[PDB]
């Protein structure tokens, strides 16, 4: 019933390399749906990675995301829709929400800190109140991160990746 | 105007990275802020209100890094073009790039934030960072203090970069 409006939404993440160099990246194409029973799914087109350096995007698409095998990452959660449907337009609810992220067919559970705000009769916003930190090891990507750091000669790429999102859904 | 920040509805957070591979999210519990009708905006952070979930770490940050006894407030200052924001209908959003200045521990540094402004109702707006603002320790002459914290906590490394995010609600009220 609720569908994600990609043009209004943003999913970003921060990498830290060489100890002190933080950079923010994004994915350009998301999809998402929340059904009346509160089953929520967001799908990220991993090919739509955009880090600002095209050759880096390609290396990530080949080596880390492996998009030729896994063009989609999935984020899944189960909401209690009662309090969300009760929000008046303009009103917000803080949700601390278990969810699952699936990357390459590996899944891991995290706890998200989200803010849900009703925008109008048919539009809803969900934002990360604080970014959600994932770790390469959770998806068996440690050797893939280490591979990158090297061939594109760095001291190091941090194995933690904080993820933020502003998601707009429309009825 | 004037617009005032509703602390209970807002959150300013930041991420530190330790031992190369562990990112942790922390926040401040007490903010204030005002935007005047001319678009002059100021956010104050009470730095004593740091919350990392470890009291000892909170105390080290207060004393060593923030020096709350000399500087209990950090300030964020900007000048907004109010017209396009005020023109938003409830539920509508505008992306903007906002030059701003942060003053922390008696030093200042300028940034440009990528923000989304959304009108919530006739007297309330939400402002969120679409990407965090990345502060570096050297921006505020804090490098040695970061290394001191690293040393105190027995860490092999603390990143000198700190991405800062916010979800801020402002209300046209007294
Ligand atoms: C070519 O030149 C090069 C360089 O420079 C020249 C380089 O520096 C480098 C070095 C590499 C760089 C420094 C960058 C490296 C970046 C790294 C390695 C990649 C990290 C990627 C990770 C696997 C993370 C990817 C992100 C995920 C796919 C997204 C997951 C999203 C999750 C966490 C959820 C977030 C959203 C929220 C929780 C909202 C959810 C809410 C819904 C589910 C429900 C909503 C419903 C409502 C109503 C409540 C290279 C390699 C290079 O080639
Ligand atoms: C025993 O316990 C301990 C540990 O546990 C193991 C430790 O790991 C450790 C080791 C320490 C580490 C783990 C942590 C490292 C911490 C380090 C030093 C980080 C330090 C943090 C600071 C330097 C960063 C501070 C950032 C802030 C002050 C800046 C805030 C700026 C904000 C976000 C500005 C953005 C907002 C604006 C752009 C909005 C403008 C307003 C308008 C747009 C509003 C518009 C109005 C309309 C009308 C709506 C210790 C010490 C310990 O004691």
């Amino acid at each position: 019933n609720w569908y994600l409006d990609n043009e209004s939404s943003r999913l970003s993440f921060t990498s830290t390399k060489n100890a002190d160099i933080a950079e923010v990246h994004r994915f350009l194409v998301l999809h998402g749906k929340v059904d009346p029973k509160g089953l929520a799914e967001v799908e990220v087109e991993t090919e739509s990675i955009s880090t600002g350096i095209p050759l880096r995007d390609e290396r990530l698409r080949e080596q880390v995301f492996q998009v030729h095998k896994f063009p989609v990452a999935q984020i899944n959660a189960q909401l209690d829709m009662r309090p969300i449907n009760n929000l008046a337009p303009g009103a917000q609810l803080e949700l601390r929400l278990p969810l699952t992220v699936s990357l390459r067919g590996k899944s891991h559970s995290y706890n998200a800190e989200l803010l849900a705000t009703r925008l109008d009769e048919r539009r809803f916003q969900v934002v990360t109140l604080e970014p959600l930190v994932i770790h390469a090891q959770d998806f068996d990507m440690v050797s893939d991160f280490n591979a990158l750091r090297n061939a594109a000669g760095l001291s190091a790429v941090s194995l933690s990746v904080p993820v933020g999102a502003v998601l707009i859904f429309t009825a």
